[PDB]
């Protein structure tokens, strides 16, 4: 597991026991947005449903907002993804499989988004703690696109009454 932004966001692969889990809640982890596919988190906890209800038993809250190997989400999975991100800055974790190319992809996406970083900075920040983050060339494209409509993002993000 590791911070992007000390103790605020960070990633990580799919944990393969709970004490790997109770590692990321001594770490700071307080919330969890959780990426793979349901087979494969199959693949280490026999069913999608059970993987979260561990994490909400072991005091995490969790989202999951299915994202393909190599893929990027939906503008929409995008909106929600953001949204759940900024509604609480502390202890976020962002996890895929192996939390190398979809996971750096999330986290890219929030440095330019929090920070106005451009989309090579955001990379290789994210890079600096997780090498070879991001990929694919439709997870480049998409962050390319990101720095581009960021403040149409921002804008959607915070529709209020």
């Amino acid at each position: 597991m590791y911070w992007v932004r000390r103790k605020t966001i960070g990633g990580s692969g799919l944990p393969y026991t709970e004490n790997e889990i109770l590692e990321w809640r001594k770490e700071g982890v307080k919330r969890v947005l959780v990426l793979p596919e349901d087979w494969e988190i199959e693949e280490s906890w026999g069913d999608k449903d059970y993987y979260l209800s561990i994490l909400k038993k072991n005091g995490l809250q969790p989202l999951h907002i299915p994202i393909p190997d190599g893929g990027v989400p939906s503008d929409s999975q995008f909106l929600t993804i953001m949204k759940w991100l900024l509604s609480e800055k502390e202890g976020n974790l962002v996890h895929c499989v192996g939390g190398i190319g979809r996971t750096g992809t999330i986290l890219a996406s929030y440095l330019i988004l929090t920070e106005g970083l451009e989309v090579e900075s955001a990379i290789d920040e994210v890079r600096l703690v997780r090498p070879g983050a991001v990929q694919t060339y439709e997870q480049e494209m998409f962050l390319l696109r990101v720095e581009g409509m960021r403040k149409s993002w921002l804008k959607n993000i915070y529709s209020n009454s």
